[PDB]
């Protein structure tokens, strides 16, 4: 009955609400927001998670990637070539450059034609995967270094993570490892286009997927995993798929709920910080999570240790196999009562 739509929700928490992470992403879901997928959450103005980002030219990318992408007619494979090390300063450096900027546009549209027509060419850098943090000690509201979900009962999933983008360099379609949900904070720069599945269509994407993929289907059950593959919005249009999109901004947030598929791309020279977290409402997807059986740096994280502490009247039934619960994607976290 809450977000039956299930679009991509928009949040502009007061100071007050802000302070608690946990209760707001519980109250989110009271609202319906997990319902898209994807939802994002505008800080009070008065919050800056660093004082300035003019220090940071000497940081280290210690793996850059240039993305290339083959395809045709909206469906494409993303090929990873890890370069060496490069610094912020080398990286802004080929991101402003004539061969590598943005291209000249006036509304999101005509830049969103712009990449499905050239993301197979000119491939670009992505500043990937950098281990670290752009947040200073004291910023106790939202830090991504420490979130103090019950993910971190687990205790590289629950580290944060730095992406450096340009023009054109994107991430394909996919959920978080264990079916996860994500936080994402655009810290500067350019904008970040994303696409999301609703969770309750996520299966029609993978059975799509799957269809176009068969080679990739047959070598792993959870190939999209592999964050390889990208689906153009018209491929979704022409084959039903329900999706939605949003541009996310400089110092936004963007949450990724459990088993929402996203994708996207970057406009052009950014930086955003990313990690995973949990909420009681995902111990059912992690418990239920189809696996990558292949490549490597893909995690696993044992679910034993959650089932204990929070279902231990169905621990033993778990472990036996017995355990037959039905996900409903609709349902809000059992910790979002309060605004219930
Ligand atoms: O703007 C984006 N850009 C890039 N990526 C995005 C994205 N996601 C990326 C992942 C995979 C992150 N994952 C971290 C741990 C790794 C890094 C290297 C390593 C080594 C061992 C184990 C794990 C790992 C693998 C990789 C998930 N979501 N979602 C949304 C947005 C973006
Ligand atoms: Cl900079
Ligand atoms: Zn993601
Ligand atoms: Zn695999």
């Amino acid at each position: 009955t809450l977000n039956p739509s299930a679009r991509i929700m928009t949040f502009y928490p007061t100071m007050e609400e802000f302070r608690n992470f946990s209760r707001y992403i519980a109250y989110i879901e009271s609202q319906g927001a997990h319902r898209a997928g994807l939802a994002k959450v505008v800080p009070p103005k008065e919050w800056k998670p660093r004082a300035s980002y003019d220090d940071i030219d000497d940081l280290v990318i210690p793996a850059p990637i240039q993305q290339l992408v083959t395809g045709q007619s909206g469906l494409f494979t993303q090929y990873n070539i890890q370069k060496k090390a490069m610094t912020v300063r080398e990286f802004r450096k080929i991101a402003n450059s004539d061969k590598y900027c943005t291209p000249r546009y006036s509304e999101f549209e005509e830049l969103e034609r712009k990449y499905w027509k050239n993301l197979t060419f000119n491939p670009p850098i992505y500043g990937a995967d950098v281990n670290g943090t752009l947040y200073e000690k004291h910023v106790d509201e939202w830090n991504i270094g420490r979130l103090r979900t019950i993910l971190d009962l687990v205790e590289g999933v629950n580290t944060p993570y730095l992406y450096f983008g340009m023009w054109k360099t994107s991430f394909a379609w996919h959920t978080e490892d264990m079916d996860l949900y994500s936080i994402n904070y655009l810290h500067f720069g350019e904008p970040k286009s994303w696409y999301s599945v609703p969770p309750e269509h996520g299966k029609r994407l993978e059975r799509l997927a799957k269809g176009f993929f068969p080679g990739s289907a047959q070598s792993c059950e959870a190939f999209l995993r592999h964050k390889m593959t990208l689906i153009s919005p018209l491929m979704l249009k022409k084959y039903g798929i329900p999706f939605d999109k949003v541009t996310q901004e400089a110092g936004e947030f963007m949450i990724t709920f459990p088993y929402g598929y996203h994708a996207g791309f970057n406009h052009g020279f950014n930086c955003a910080e990313s990690t995973n977290f949990a909420t009681r409402r995902w111990i059912e997807y992690g418990k239920q999570a189809v696996l990558c059986s292949c490549r490597k740096d893909m995690v696993k994280i044992s679910m034993d240790v959650f089932v204990r502490k929070f279902q231990p009247e169905r621990y033993k039934l778990w472990k036996a196999g017995k355990d037959n619960t039905v996900i409903d994607h609709t349902l809000p976290t059992p910790e979002a009562a309060e605004f219930l």
